[PDB]
């Protein structure tokens, strides 16, 4: 468990903060907003929980994401949770975390596969995370089940309208290896609101579900539907395996044998498993933190220069300077005179 | 193709089931979530009663550990007037092994 390519970024937005802190001023570190994006069953629960690095989040098959979940990390000094919804209560535990989430899901939507447009809020505090939006969405679908109403496409679309048009946030488009990626919800979605795939991560699951005989090599060298980011290829637990209570440590390693085994991966083996996508958006954030420096500078030399003229004269002020009272006086003397002529003899 | 293939493909399928004294069949896979098939979506607009569509279910042994299709099979999870009906065909490896029907 856990994520450690956090660590080498925490004291960056530490230190910047604190030089800013001291002005009174606050430091515009706007990381982006991680959303990820996906059709019914295609994954998209198993991936985010991998990134945060623990084990909280509702995942199986059905429709088991039915209201959009927003977790927010806060760094702290120690770890726990907590919900708008649950004021004053204390989450130590993330089972706990994860069966008030499917509570809190069903007192709204009751139990017949429904759904609704109000996000539950998580808050998880821990000192090894930065200060981060990550948005779990309800995944889309074509026809109603259930109470579900005739248009529970367009509500489901609407839901992820409002968090993916958002301007400085991620994409993590998931879909599935065994479909045709021509038909992927994800990716339509995607060129849609990033046509130049500048925020746009691909993300292919599933693949040891492939029909023998068949692969996605295709895919993840990006020659099929070229993406400017590329693909990643990732191999969640079963539905089995999350029934078993399947460790994480075993998945990694199995992760790791399957695509150095497989003949048409071995070559990519390094490009793709769970620890690349940690750092491919790791760097992702790094880039951008960088990348507003330059910003930051440039506010502070300006302040300078508007202060510098008058503090230049402060600090060699000494009470006891006959010179400063002269000078004062003949300035004065000197205001008084133009701005008595001005409002008389209408010079100036 | 260019950036409409979508609504090509869509006004071609709009010819064949747009008419009466026509059977549809709304094939789907079954590893992946039925609610998420674009054949019924496609029956349901055209023949919202069901009196002529049928429902056909073809990778079956394609299915991740742990899971059954019994909620489609048994015409409960999204009931269909005709029912859902079973197939199990020859994969891709068959396919290039010469493999007799
Ligand atoms: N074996 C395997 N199972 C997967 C993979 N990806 C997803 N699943 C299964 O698909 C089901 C759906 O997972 P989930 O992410 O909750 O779907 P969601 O509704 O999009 O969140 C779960 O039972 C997963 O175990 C994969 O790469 N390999
Ligand atoms: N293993 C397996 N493969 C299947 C099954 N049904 C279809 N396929 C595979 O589906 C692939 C494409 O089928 P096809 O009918 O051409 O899809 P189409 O594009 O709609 O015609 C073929 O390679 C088949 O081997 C099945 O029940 N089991
Ligand atoms: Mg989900």
């Amino acid at each position: 468990m856990g994520n450690r390519g956090m660590e080498d970024l925490i004291p960056l937005v530490n230190r910047l903060q604190d030089a800013f802190s001291a002005i009174g001023q606050n430091a515009d570190l706007d990381l982006p907003q991680i959303a990820v994006v996906g059709g019914q069953s295609a994954g998209a629960s198993s991936v985010l929980e991998n990134f945060v690095g623990r084990d909280f989040l509702p995942r199986g098959s059905g429709i088991v994401t039915r209201r959009p979940l927003v977790l927010q990390l806060v760094n702290a000094t120690t770890e726990y949770a907590e919900f708008l919804h649950c004021k004053g209560k204390k989450f130590t535990d993330f089972e706990e975390v994860r069966l008030e989430i499917e509570a809190e899901t069903d007192r709204v939507t009751g139990t017949n596969k429904g759904i609704s447009p109000v996000p539950i809020n998580l808050r998880v505090y821990s000192p090894h995370v930065l200060n981060l939006t990550l948005v779990d969405l309800p995944g889309m679908t074509k026809v109603p089940v259930g109470d579900q109403p005739p248009d529970i496409e367009f509500q489901i679309r609407d839901m992820l309208m409002q968090f993916v048009t958002k301007e400085n946030c991620l994409i993590l488009a998931v879909s599935p290896a065994n479909s045709d990626l021509a038909n992927s919800d994800a990716l339509k979605v995607a060129k849609e609101v990033d046509p130049q795939g500048q925020r746009t991560i691909g993300v292919i699951t599933k693949l040891d579900l492939m029909d023998e005989g068949t692969d996605a090599r295709d895919v993840l060298e990006n020659k099929l539907l070229p993406l400017r980011r590329g693909y990643i290829g990732v191999v969640n637990r079963s539905q089995k395996d999350i029934d078993g209570k399947k460790d994480i440590t075993a998945a990694l390693a199995a992760e790791r044998k399957f695509f150095l085994s497989h003949p048409s991966y071995r070559h990519l083996a390094d490009r793709m498993g769970t620890p690349y996508l940690q750092k491919v958006l790791n760097q992702q954030l790094t880039n951008h933190i960088r990348d507003t420096l330059p910003g930051l500078r440039n506010k502070l030399q300006s302040q300078l220069l508007s202060i510098e003229k008058e503090v230049e004269e402060y600090k060699n002020f000494r009470p006891d300077d006959p010179a400063r009272k002269t000078k004062a006086l003949l300035q004065m003397v000197q205001q008084f005179a133009v701005d008595f002529e001005k409002r008389i003899e209408g010079s100036g």
